[PDB]
Parts: C-alpha cells; structure tokens; sequence
C-alpha cells in the first residue's frame, strides 16, 4: 500500500493525507505509517479532528506500548517549554522509541517545533569522524538518572546509524571537560546544521509522530502568553545497540 506522502524538508519530514487516524486503521495502513515514519524520522497528519483523548490513546497502540495524565486516559500527557535540542528520556537506557502528539491550542503565531535527522547526521561526517563517533560513548542524566549510551546508535529495524545526544548528555566518556566540549559542539552541530532539520508551524488537529531513536526535537518558544497546548502519548523503546552490538547501560539510581 502506498500512502500519499508529501516530503516536507529535503531530508527529513513527510506530511500524509487522507488518512484519518483511529484505533481501527487495518494493518496495512498501520504498517505503511510506520515504513513512512523509518524513512522520513518524522510524519505529520492534519485536520485530525475527530482524534479525541481516548482514540489518540487507542491509535498509538497500534504502533507500539504506551509508557499525572489526562482524565480519563491511562497513558495521555498534556503539556502546556522544551526549547532545547533533545531525544526524548536519553538519560534512562531502553528510552521512548517515538511520541504522537497531537495541537489542541495552536498559538496563532509562534510555537513551531523542528526536529533534526540524527541519521542523515551521522551519514554527513567525513569518514575518519564517523570512525570516532562509532567508538564514543557519553552519560546522560537528567540533573537522579545517569546512563551511558554510544553516542552512534544501530537502528533495530533499519540498521541506519544515528548519533545519540542532545541537551541531557552530560560528557563524552573517555575525554577531558575541554575535549569533551569540542567534540560534543562538533557532533551536535551536525545535527543541528538547518539542511538536517523540519519546522513544523502547527495548526489545530495536526498530529506528530517522530522515530525518537534517529531524531532529536525543540520546541520554539517564540509565542510569548499565547496558550498552548498539546497532547503526547509516548511509545516504549529497547536498549540501543552501538556499533560493536554492545548496549547501553544505567549507571546511577
Ligand atoms: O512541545 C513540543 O512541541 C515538543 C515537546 C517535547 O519535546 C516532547 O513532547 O517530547
Ligand atoms: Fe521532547
């Protein structure tokens, strides 16, 4: 089955049209949305506006296992600022593997979000780069967690390599303060480099879903006392696989 995929940026995004997301899409449309989201790291659907809280819920199910919610869901987050570049939980080991997250209040101006293809990333490094990235690991922590994650991640379906890092890597393992900054700046800076990313401007009833293991995502925050709001369900990820098959692990509490 061939959805109607419309490319967004050149090297991450696609928007898909007609269809209408539900917790009763059949498997070939459920398979096809999730080919779709491998390739292009992030897919958009809009004019969602008979997703309601229960059947965002019951849709994400079918891609995955959902992880103070919205009544009466189990799994739904209402959030209403992360303007700092990040895969999401980075600082746990089998982190989210994918968020769908839907505008209920879409400020009129401002409040994009933008995500980064951390595959094409990795891919851009000239070759003795991506030799060095596949032997480097870093902490991540939220300051209690801190895990030690390869900072090149294998992609357990596609195989394509990513980088690993964003704003809760705390320093590359291995490397002086110094060294450990410069190197971070260079392989982040990849990420962030415009032609790897998407801004989405979001209106009412558009729906995301992004492959948190080959993205990292910020939010603007350029909208000021403009209410926004939005609503997450989040998929349970694995333990990711460097390069050499060896796994993340947690090395505090
Ligand atoms: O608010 C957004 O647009 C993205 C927020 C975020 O980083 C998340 O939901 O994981
Ligand atoms: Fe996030």
């Amino acid at each position: 089955l061939e959805l109607d995929v419309h490319p967004v940026a050149g090297r991450i995004g696609a928007e898909i049209r007609g269809v209408k997301l539900s917790p009763d899409l059949d498997a070939a449309t459920v398979e096809a949305i999730q080919a779709a989201l491998v390739r292009h790291k992030v897919i958009f659907f809009r004019g969602q506006t008979h997703l309601d809280d229960q059947s965002q819920e019951g849709f994400a199910k079918l891609l995955g296992e959902p992880v103070p919610v919205v009544d009466g869901t189990r799994y739904l987050l209402q959030l209403d600022r992360a303007n700092s570049w990040h895969t999401d939980v980075t600082f746990v080991e089998a982190y989210p593997k994918a968020s769908i997250l839907r505008s209920v209040v879409a400020p009129a101006s401002g409040g994009d979000t933008v995500w980064a293809n951390t595959a094409a990333a990795y891919q851009e490094l000239p070759e003795p780069l991506r030799e060095l990235a596949d032997k480097l690991w870093a902490v991540h922590s939220n300051e209690v967690y801190e895990t030690e994650h390869p900072v090149v991640r294998v992609h357990p379906i596609s195989g394509e390599r990513a980088l690993q890092l964003g704003h809760f890597v705390k320093r590359i393992k291995g490397y002086s303060l110094a060294d450990s900054q410069h190197l971070f700046a260079v392989l982040q800076g990849h990420v962030t480099r415009l032609e790897n990313t998407v801004r989405w401007r979001w209106e009412a009833g558009d729906v995301a879903i992004w492959d948190n293991r080959a993205t990292q995502h910020y939010a603007v925050d350029d909208y000021g006392t403009q209410p926004r709001i939005v609503r997450r369900v989040t998929l349970a990820g694995e333990v990711p696989v460097g390069v050499d098959g060896q796994l993340s692990r947690t090395t505090r509490k």
